[PDB]
């Protein structure tokens, strides 16, 4: 799938709105994917910070969403809303060694609810960090979840803002 790299480190708003123009020309905004070929279902976002930990999102192409994300040798998944996207989601990150499958979902609801939240680079730097250590037993799942919502507002929702102002 398509790359687009973004880091944290020496970051600009001009940086960052050219990070957000990339990820909205890949969208395709529709009521949801399908007749789409799984080979280009996703958007890969590669983070990274200052510390150089670097993790990546797998956004859905339709509605800019984070389905996943990748930390190093292991992959996670927001349960996937139904069995289109659960055999989707197989596609990705294929050669990493560790998959898993949350069972609660990756909506802004379910999220709130696992955070039991403020917005920047200082944020994102530190929700990378959050999605990273998660892996290695360093991350409480209240964090991850702030770190989720963090990522989701700055990026998907970014996106998906901008597309849509687009259409006018």
């Amino acid at each position: 799938y398509p790359i687009i790299n973004f880091t944290t480190a020496g970051a600009t708003v001009q940086s960052y709105t050219n990070f957000i123009r990339a990820v909205r020309g890949r969208l395709t905004v529709l009521p949801n994917c399908v007749g789409l070929p799984i080979n280009q279902r996703f958007i890969l976002v590669e983070l990274s910070n200052h510390a150089e930990l670097s993790v990546t999102l797998a956004l859905n192409v339709c509605n800019a969403y984070v389905v996943g994300y990748r930390a190093g040798n292991s992959a996670y998944f927001f349960h996937p809303d139904n069995q289109e996207d659960a055999e989707a989601i197989t596609h990705l990150f294929t050669d990493v060694q560790n998959r898993y499958t949350f069972a609660f979902g990756g909506n802004y609801d379910r999220l709130e609810q696992l955070a039991g939240i403020e917005l920047g680079n200082g944020p994102l730097e530190e929700a990378i960090s959050a999605l990273y250590y998660y892996s290695t037993g360093g991350t409480q799942l209240p964090t991850l979840a702030r770190s989720f919502i963090i990522c989701i507002q700055m990026i998907s929702e970014a996106a998906r803002f901008q597309y849509i102002e687009g259409e006018m």
